[PDB]
């Protein structure tokens, strides 16, 4: 029985290249998680509640994704390497800016994990690519519910009463279109 | 055993002006008292039945802090000496208005506890400083408390279909931004 | 009423010294949450499952300390500033080289919020320094807490066999002297 | 409407060189199975009664891994072909000798799906990697438990009191980091 890179037993080794991707990945989804912070920040900031509540809930979401994927790591026996972490953005002139930034931000979430998938593939990593599945089904989910909060938003054009009535339905849960 | 000033058994002796100082800001819990029964009843008098609400029982509960000094101060074996009450204000131009004096009403309360607090620190009086601790502790989170609501309000920038979901927010007992 | 620098209603202004020590002091919380994870993964390299799952519950807390502070700043109505974070640690020799860095970087968490502390003192905001005080009582204890496992594992003297006993124990959620 | 090899209705032809695949992974399963019945005995002469009941187990579920493969063969109206099953190795020197060749079986068994897998993608069978893909995941799961047991059993260094423990957590069902 061979050793893996993190001294475990290796049931099959891993591309350095894709371990690399995998790495960077954690690194996207834990900068996904502290710019939900900064963002439920903001919204606490300007009396926003619900969309604090649901920001909080989602950056400890994506946390729980990055551990999801080390994880992974560890039982394919490979080392972690938990990299610096950028600062987020924390500044926006606008609900309807901040709500483009975080569905942009779960687009791009999206996108690294795309590209470990084909990474995966061009290396017949069948393990990487079932890992990946149910967390590419996620990520459909969640740009569904990303676009309905930022086309709610957007069709309140700005009017403070009808940002109130959909704070008011994130605060009550009421974050889909169900 | 001493006796103290109001009869009891002395566990210590009180500076005469921190005394003062705590007899003073059992007359400020009291304004704070009637000035959020007079905002209850400008409020009532608009229709605004959430804030009637929230602010009748603020009233209550300014007054349950005024005697839990008073009950102090008994503890301390010192006397009580309950003051005339200055009328509150009782006219505001807008419900913005209303919620601006609110908040500086709750500030200025933590203020004058703070000034009790210096006194008991220059005294070296520890029963003093530990019995305010908690008591500015539950100031700071009403302090972010009103600022929540003042910004509410605010945001909704006089509208007044946005100051009745507000005030149905109120009477919901949806206060703060949990 | 005047304007603090988050925008909020601003109950006291607070010096931008002490803001910035309580920002850095985010910042700490959020590195011991990232160390606390790297030793997790370390541990679950080497089959601790027990350590594992005690880690991963400590770098969640230590997050869930960081969104404590930074809803205090909110409530003071000051600026949030969530800053690079630093990669932590992870490469140690031995588990009872790790829980002497897991003991210092508690001993190290606690030392910040000292210093935070005396800082609100030296500018008698009594708001941080009430704010700061249960936060010191849970760091005692976290003290405690790291005293104990660090001293139970050097009692083991690197023998795998207490190691696994000790492993087991965790894993139960026996973390403490009880 | 075609008939299958089986002779039931046909949804759609599968190569030959795919159910061949699929034939011999039967046997595979079968023969981790009567694997894991071999050493479940081995750990039962040795009075190892936690390590005996995982493997009694684990003879079970490999079983039920064939069955489910012999269900999909129906469901594709291709004909199963049950296969002579060899002997399976009986002897080790040691626990953690039995240990390593149990994890080399998972990761066989594992390597055996992803040679089917790779030529159902090769004759565009999506039914056949559908239907694997939740078998590999479940494989991951399998390879990292394997080599926590087996990394668990060689921090053991071979002392009995150890491995005493360890046997102890299996008979109370603690199989897996968790
Ligand atoms: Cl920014
Ligand atoms: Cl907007
Ligand atoms: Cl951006
Ligand atoms: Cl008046
Ligand atoms: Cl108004
Ligand atoms: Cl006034
Ligand atoms: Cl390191
Ligand atoms: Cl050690
Ligand atoms: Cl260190
Ligand atoms: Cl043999
Ligand atoms: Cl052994
Ligand atoms: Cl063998
Ligand atoms: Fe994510
Ligand atoms: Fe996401
Ligand atoms: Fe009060
Ligand atoms: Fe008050
Ligand atoms: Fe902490
Ligand atoms: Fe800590
Ligand atoms: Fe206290
Ligand atoms: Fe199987
Ligand atoms: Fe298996
Ligand atoms: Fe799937």
């Amino acid at each position: 029985v061979a050793q893996g890179p993190n001294g475990r037993a290796l049931a099959e080794s891993m591309n350095p290249d894709l371990l690399s991707a995998i790495q960077q990945h954690i690194s996207i989804e834990r900068y996904a998680s502290v710019t939900y912070l900064a963002m439920s920040i903001w919204c606490a900031e300007r009396e926003l509640a619900g969309f604090y509540q649901f920001f909080d809930g989602e950056a400890k979401d994506e946390q729980s994704h990055a551990v999801h994927f080390t994880q992974y790591l560890i039982a394919r026996s490979q080392s972690n390497d938990l990299q610096t972490l950028d600062a987020p953005r924390q500044n926006w002139d606008s609900l309807a800016s901040l709500m483009a930034t975080a569905f942009q931000m779960e687009a791009d979430t999206t996108s690294s994990i795309q590209s470990v998938y084909a990474l995966a593939e061009r290396n017949s990593d069948t393990r990487t690519t079932v890992f990946l599945d149910p967390l590419i089904d996620a990520q459909i989910q969640s740009e569904d519910q990303f676009a309905y909060l930022l086309g709610r938003v957007k069709f309140a054009n700005g009017d403070p009463t009808a940002l109130l009535v959909i704070d008011n339905e994130l605060r009550a849960g009421q974050t889909q279109r169900g």
